[PDB]
């Protein structure tokens, strides 16, 4: 109780979705719903710093396709992590809705993928949990990349013999799973017995249903390529004629959400709000400390993107 006394000065809070809890909220300054993700210090035991530096992570990544971190609250023994708001549902549970996807709608929302995907490599990183659990819609339908970290079916074989592998070529097989059920609605590798299909990723055969298009077929085989050095690599994949089919342009990667400058009429109204001048506020914003000041200026520039005035309640 006494941990949520520092954050209930910073927003009011709604429901509770997702079982670390999440539980929806409102930023009373901006008006901007967002969702609270609650780790409990306790539990988790000391493998917080693996968590730690994946919160690191968020911090160095923004994408209109990845789920964006606004705000981290560390208390006593509790850590508030204050995210993008996604209110369409989750990439898994719309494919078992409709059984499988269309495979252009699936071109569509494969392409939100990459280019999520495309985006934190260019950085240095890598998500190494591929899965429609870890894949949001937002209230257009967009794709939102969420929670950077066993889950078997989507590893990669060279990371299910314990190899060297690079974090590149793992998402991309990854993704090659991924695909596969999006337009099928089921596992290419699965079984009851870890053991068989553990045995399974690495014979590397699946079997093909007759509804997957000559298009398809072959990226698959691009994709889950057993041996890392004969898999597709990220920037082959950008422009692949599967990809490009439907709409025939390479897939646009490059973030449109920097951290170098700051908006002006952000920025502004934080000054009058806070009564500071402006390279003062401007100093304090690039410090990117990630406390409520960050929260404020984010969930304000989303604020100007939609259209509302940029003002502070
Ligand atoms: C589980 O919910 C979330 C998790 C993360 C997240 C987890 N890790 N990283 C980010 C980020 C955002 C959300 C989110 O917006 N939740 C949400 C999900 C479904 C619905 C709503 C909200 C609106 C209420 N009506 C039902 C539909």
């Amino acid at each position: 109780s006494k941990d949520y006394d520092e954050l209930l000065k910073y927003y009011e809070l709604h429901e509770t979705i997702g079982t670390a809890k999440v539980k929806l909220a409102c930023h009373i300054l901006t008006g901007e719903m967002v969702a609270i993700k609650i780790m409990d210090k306790n539990t988790l035991g000391s493998d917080l710093p693996r968590i730690k530096t994946e919160i690191e992570a968020l911090k160095n990544l923004r994408h209109q396709h990845i789920c964006q971190l606004y705000h981290v609250l560390e208390t006593a023994n509790k850590i508030f992590m204050v995210l993008e708001y996604c209110p369409g549902g989750e990439l898994f549970d719309y494919i078992i809705s409709q059984d499988r996807l269309s495979e252009e709608e699936t071109r569509v929302v494969f392409r939100q993928i990459v280019s999520a995907v495309a985006y934190v490599h260019s950085q240095g990183y890598a998500h190494r949990d591929l899965k429609p659990e870890n894949l949001l819609f937002d209230e257009y339908h967009k794709l939102k990349l969420i929670d950077f970290g066993g889950s078997l079916a989507y590893a990669a074989p060279e990371l299910i013999q314990g190899k060297s592998y690079l974090g590149s070529e793992a998402d991309v097989w990854s993704m090659g799973i991924l695909l596969y059920v999006l337009m099928c609605g089921f596992l290419p590798f699965d079984d009851d017995n870890v053991m068989a299909l553990y045995k399974k990723i690495m014979r590397g055969k699946y079997d093909v249903p007759k509804w997957l298009s000559p298009s398809s077929i072959l990226l698959l085989q691009q994709m889950l390529q057993v041996d890392p050095k004969k898999r597709i690599s990220m920037k082959n994949l950008l422009n692949h004629p599967w990809i490009m089919q439907d709409y025939n342009y390479p897939v646009e990667w490059q973030s449109k959400n920097p951290f170098i400058h700051l908006d002006d009429d952000c920025v502004t109204e934080l000054s009058v709000h806070h009564r500071n001048n402006r390279q003062t506020m401007e100093d304090l914003i690039s410090l990117w400390q990630y406390d409520h000041l960050t929260a404020t200026y984010l969930l304000l520039l989303a604020k100007k993107a939609r259209g509302k005035p940029v003002r502070l309640r």
